[PDB]
């Protein structure tokens, strides 16, 4: 049996020369023992779903602040940095955005002069939300996600641009948009990342890095590139996460992981054991030698690298379990972290407290 995590060595202390070690959170788990893990290991957080657009300006004019300022209170009172997550994304977003006067979907419309002023009205209150969003928070966020997930996987444009709703109706603009308000609002010391996943393989991560470099040459206040990094034990490889990092360092971006998970799967995660108990020992060491590679990598890294945040605390809960189940019929269990369902630690402590 391996000890509680309150009776280990701090992460967030063990990596205070190198970068914050962060988690995701709930407002449900901001007491009992995630709260004394969160409060002994981790000195930043960020919202699993709270600060989502749609958590946040359900309706027009509609703003339900009371998850995200409980996340907020908790960061202070506990002396936590705090990245915000997301101002932008096309999932998790309310649909009354992309209607246009009528009532009617954007997308469509067909006569050009009403497609030019469904972009405006569309940019309009994005600003909005944004401008309102970040005057809440600007005193509180120590890093902002202004775009996520902005960039597609293939190229079905030539910049390799995501076609969600938001480029449908206003092309690159958004993106634009996004960080200038948001840069204008919160101040000049704020830090605006893209946030995105797999940029550490082709030809995503080159469609990023154009984009980046594209958006720089025209003055527009970005600081730096979010790896969400929900990633495998072999896959991305070591050499692919490092080019990645060290290519935007290149442009002068810092780097953060923002959404660190690393499965037991591959993807899709098939198959995938029914039970936590059923997963052998093998799987967790496996884990294990893979974290020590990838905080070894961290390290080395850390003059381009400000942040860690691992996708929940204990593997009691993670978003991954919903995938092995709509996977495998139902049924599985995932084990991403460090620390496992009963707030013990696991191999792949030792391999990154050492
Ligand atoms: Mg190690
Ligand atoms: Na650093």
């Amino acid at each position: 049996v391996q000890p509680f995590a309150a009776q280990v060595a701090s992460l967030a202390d063990r990596y205070e020369e190198s970068f914050d070690i962060g988690a995701a959170v709930e407002p449900h788990q901001l007491n009992g023992r995630q709260g004394k893990v969160l409060k002994h290991h981790y000195n930043s957080i960020v919202a699993e779903n709270a600060m989502k657009p749609i958590s946040l300006q359900p309706e027009e004019g509609v703003f339900t602040w009371d998850g995200a300022d409980a996340i907020v209170e908790f960061a202070r009172k506990n002396n936590m940095n705090l990245r915000f997550h997301t101002l932008v994304w096309h999932n998790q977003v309310p649909d009354w955005f992309f209607l246009d006067e009528e009532g009617n979907p954007m997308v469509e419309e067909t006569n050009e002069a009403k497609r030019q002023a469904n972009k405006e009205l569309l940019l309009e209150r994005l600003e909005t939300h944004i401008k309102t969003v970040v005057e809440r928070y600007k005193d509180d966020v120590t890093a902002w996600d202004v775009v996520n997930e902005v960039v597609d996987d293939g190229t079905p444009n030539e910049r390799g641009l995501r076609e969600s709703v938001w480029y449908q109706i206003t092309g690159d603009e958004y993106i634009r948009v996004a960080f200038e308000t948001a840069r204008k609002y919160a101040g000049e010391d704020a830090k605006l990342f893209i946030n995105d996943y797999n940029t550490e393989v082709t030809p995503k991560r080159d469609h990023l890095y154009n984009l980046v470099q594209d958006l720089l040459a025209d003055g527009v206040p970005i600081d730096g590139v979010g790896h969400q990094a929900h990633i495998q034990i072999d896959w991305p490889t070591i050499d692919e996460i490092r080019t990645s990092m060290e290519m935007f360092a290149g442009l002068g971006l810092d780097n953060q992981v923002t959404e660190l998970d690393v499965s037991l799967y591959g993807w899709p995660p098939r198959p995938a054991f029914p039970t936590y108990d059923a997963i052998p020992q093998e799987r967790f060491q496996a884990q294990a030698d893979r974290y020590n590679q990838l905080f070894e990598l961290y390290e080395e890294l850390d003059a381009d690298l400000s942040s860690v945040t691992f996708w929940g605390i204990a593997d009691n809960h993670t978003w991954l379990d919903d995938r092995a189940r709509e996977y495998n019929d139902g049924v599985g269990k995932d084990a991403p972290f460090v620390f496992d369902p009963n707030y013990r630690v696991k191999p792949a402590f030792w391999r990154i407290i050492d």
